[PDB]
């Protein structure tokens, strides 16, 4: 009921690229084998974590999100040897039931957290969801973990999930799955670069569509690397106050650790305090319920340590100018919506 | 009365889109340059009808291949590319490539056994005789020549043959009709023992149950094979057995990488070979029959061995008379294991001279 | 024996090939040395123009310089099996091992007796090639890095600026991963590229080294096919030879691929045996002659023969216009590369006076 | 009862679709644990074993350092062939190890009174595997592992009854000298033409262990549940009687049931059953039960099932055969004569 519990299941390391090559895919399954030693060294888990079992998602489940079309695609890929859905998107034979296995690890913490069975939970799982929009697979993602959690929340009787993406890069398929929704909330924070940055989309003024206005809040930085500091600021200004108005009945965060200093991808600052903080700000909206889902992250050193704080977090235990511009656009852009950032702007206003 | 030719310019869409170092054989060039020659010499478009083509459904393709199998082809066009093995490539184009092949040769059959036309042609990729029942393989995505023959049994040819005179044993057309009687199986092609792919198709692999005698290989031995031996192989072993089946329907599985020139087969048939083999079996069925594309892979080659062939389907130095030590040998092999399902050759194998 | 040119051969790495049949034959394959060796002999060359080398199975703490312990563990174990495959095109039967080991071998011994004056310049003809094989992995028909063990051996006897210029079509991934950042090692690298279209992918004109490494790794890379001989004299003479003469090598080798050759069926490009002459006499200015050529790739036997053969001539004593994408692509790496090599403002300038 | 399985040896397989599919695959597997599932166990009646992969110092009482080298290294590759018809691909090595290793689990339980007896349903098989060479398909020689973990439990005396319809070649070459283990194996033999032609009647032991592996090597094809059975009370069990084990092994292979493309032989699963009752006598039923062979999915499912249960609860080509053997077994079994009056 107080637990923590971690959802993991060894099969998901059988999805990989098919064999050795002269760049080889940052995705891979040491991503979850080095997070797995640093927790069990730690005596995170197994220890003071509950695992909890892993059970294949369903299809009725996963149509919740996705067409049948997409699902059906992605099933189908264990009888080839290996396939791309897109240049940087691989499968092998092993990938579509790794896959079920992550959004079911996923649906079942949503389901354990939200009905109080515990308390709060990290999904460590492989392969990552946010790119994945309604029927296509694309940047490294193949479900969308993050949307089925909400999904299923939402059906054990959540009214209101907050998700929030702190991956580096911008959840194209979340925002598309959400982008008419209101029930759900979208945050995500992410190099954008003027749409120079993978994926090119999430632009500060993508607020949403046709009644979902305001429900995706995007946080665009300017550049790399972004440090503490401004993520921190972000989260005072923008963050917490826009989910403070809407008061979510579950809370996930996309939790991709490709923001962290060292990485090869993102190429950004965050350190594993800047996470823990992150990680306790958003815990007070939900007194420390919530659900975290791994999604990018491949240096393998940054990511162990920054999952292990975000963890121990879930048990108890002055921006740049940059920064500043970025905050400014967004609460300008944001502001038509959340009444109740002229607070926060005013704030921002004295420096 | 005229010969017909089936043909798709989106078969030309299925290549190898994977970076590699060595470059895939079976590419769209092929269908070009016959295309492409065949236009030059006024034979297609021109005196060929060019018959309509279409996408084969997945009922068709059923009586030969598993729901699976033609379910995992078809989700193909949702990747970008795929593999079914290493050597077996399909790109986000190949499932209606393949459908459009399989479809073409489909309505030939039909429309040949019917009467509506005399012969026909099948200018098609991906080839298709090395897909089995369950899987694609060896460059072939769905069996066309098994395709085309169920198709025509459907429309009441009750004796269908097939000739597969590509250089590689289609080993996924013997699986298929490996237990039939109802269709005859006679395939030509490099062996040596085992050791040339695909590494099936022994003299002895004859058929099973049902079907003893009914799959009938000519294995050469080794790999320099020229007219000459495909001749006397087609007098002695080929048209008496097919005459003694007495086929409703023809079909030949007509891969040129046996032709002078091919790097993958490496033998040395010319076109006056693939000219006097299709003047030899137009004599079993009134010059009807279904030709299909396979292999071949030389595009010089290629394209005057398919002009060739379509000539002779049009109403059009010898090729000597004696074989190779190493063609009798494997003819001699053939009669040996065949005579026991086929005793009309006794009159045949009294060829000892 | 001090101004004589040397041939590393030995007919032990004839017997890697590949076993399983397949529909299409390894284009990596004995006939390529078998070709090469028949050629020298008819032409005088070898033997007895050039003088032998005693064929010596490198060491493993050699190969240790350049690879993981657990690489030359797993490429000596395939020695057991029937046959292996590392990748899908990367080969091994129970010979292999020992062929590898004696390719780098006969480069590492070729390398000693080059830099120190033994011999005045060689020829490995060697199987199986090197260039791709990473620290960690072989992949692209290579086991070991034949060329980055002759580097790493020629530094430990005593030379500190080495330098490696490719001219194998392919992008040598496995022998820039081994430099990307190091600077004793000028690595430059000509290669079809057709923006990552040609494999391996990689290679890229500003990929250009990490760390210190930055600017000691120079992609010469081809934005199309059918490149022929005045592209490559051309970018010779404007990146490759002022890059090389500033950074001033105390040991040269060339990675020798002749797939660029006219004929070669992985290539498709029209290098001609004249073309590999020049380039050879071209490099031969920056050090006296004294060079190491290791051959890397070249799958059409004509072609490799006569080009090996016309190199190796060179050794022994013996179109002015780029194409339109010729000329782009060295534009290209000039502008990238003037960051680090400021003399290259030289070349740029000599360049523009001539059009068009 | 306990069931050894554990779901990593499916990933043992073939790189690719071929032509000529091998038919050791995973499917076997696949197809057992379901026909168990339904008539549940398994699971079930049955006790599970956690899976432990075997280490290299249990292996190599068996193998060479040499051999346990080979095997995984191949994890490091994409593909590989020990022989022409012995595959291996990344996860052979593991599937290897964790059949060695439920096999040895087993054989230490069972031994040990912790459980009556047991089946191990393990991929890849063992039987040929040797002391240096991986080949017939099998990579480790699980039934080898097993009598040495025994021995190591104090076991002094282990029996092997191997019933797969080829010879186990690397079974006997692994204890051709010892005599404290007894290798019985009837195989199909044709005069040495059956796969892998070893296992003449007259290859008792060598030297120190001469008449402790009794072969019986079958004329012809087509062998059935009489001439099993006949000669289990004929040779087998006498033989097994005089020596009175500790411990007892079924390399258990089904090849030569009923409709197997490999062995073409007759047994059915009531002869199957009652071979694992007849040996039931000695030891009290205590026996571990290791799969090897057997390629036919339906019936190597129905005669891994019939016997299951049994741990549970529950002729002239063939006679020369048997005085074949006797003629040259009894001088080092004289207990033999008893059998041997009987024919009569
Ligand atoms: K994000
Ligand atoms: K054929
Ligand atoms: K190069
Ligand atoms: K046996
Ligand atoms: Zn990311
Ligand atoms: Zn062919
Ligand atoms: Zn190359
Ligand atoms: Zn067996």
């Amino acid at each position: 009921t107080s637990s923590t519990a971690v959802g993991f299941d060894e099969r998901m390391l059988l999805h990989s690229e098919f064999e050795v090559k002269a760049q080889p895919h940052p995705e891979r399954p040491d991503r979850l084998r080095a997070i797995a030693a640093s927790l069990a060294t730690a005596g995170v888990f197994p220890g003071r974590c509950l695992p909890i079992n892993a059970r294949e998602i369903t299809k009725q489940e996963l149509q919740m999100v996705h067409t049948s079309e997409h699902v059906d695609a992605v099933d189908t890929t264990s009888q080839l040897l290996y396939s791309y859905f897109t240049s940087d998107t691989y499968a092998n034979e092993y990938s579509a039931r790794a896959a079920r296995l992550a959004a079911g690890l996923c649906a079942d913490l949503a389901t354990d957290i939200f009905t109080g069975r515990v308390k709060n939970g990290f999904a460590l799982v492989r392969p990552p969801g946010h790119h994945a929009g309604v029927r296509h697979a694309m940047g490294f993602c193949l479900h969308n973990n993050a949307a089925v959690a909400a999904l299923v929340a939402q059906a054990a009787g959540a009214k209101k999930v907050l998700i929030v993406d702190w991956d580096v890069h911008h959840g194209n398929g979340t925002q598309e799955i959400f982008e008419q929704n209101k029930s759900v909330l979208y945050i995500s924070l992410h190099r954008h670069e003027g749409g120079n940055f993978y994926p090119g989309t999430g632009a500060a003024d993508e607020v949403g569509s046709n009644g979902g206005e305001g429900y995706c809040v995007n946080v665009p930085w300017s550049c790399g690397g972004v440090g503490d500091k401004d993520y921190i600021f972000a989260f005072q200004h923008v963050v917490l106050p826009i989910a403070s108005a809407f008061s979510p009945d579950f809370v996930i965060i996309s939790a991709g650790f490709d923001a962290a200093r060292g990485d090869p991808l993102g190429c950004c600052d965050v350190t594993p305090a800047g996470y823990s903080r992150m990680t306790q700000m958003l815990g007070d909206l939900c007194g420390g319920k919530m659900l975290v889902i791994l999604e990018g992250g491949y240096n393998l050193r940054s990511i162990s340590a920054s999952a292990t704080a975000v963890i121990k977090v879930l048990l108890g235990e002055t921006p740049s100018v940059a920064g500043l511009q970025t905050v400014l656009d967004v609460l300008n852009i944001q502001l038509e919506f959340w009444p109740s950032l002229a607070i926060s702007y005013s704030k921002l206003l004295s420096e």
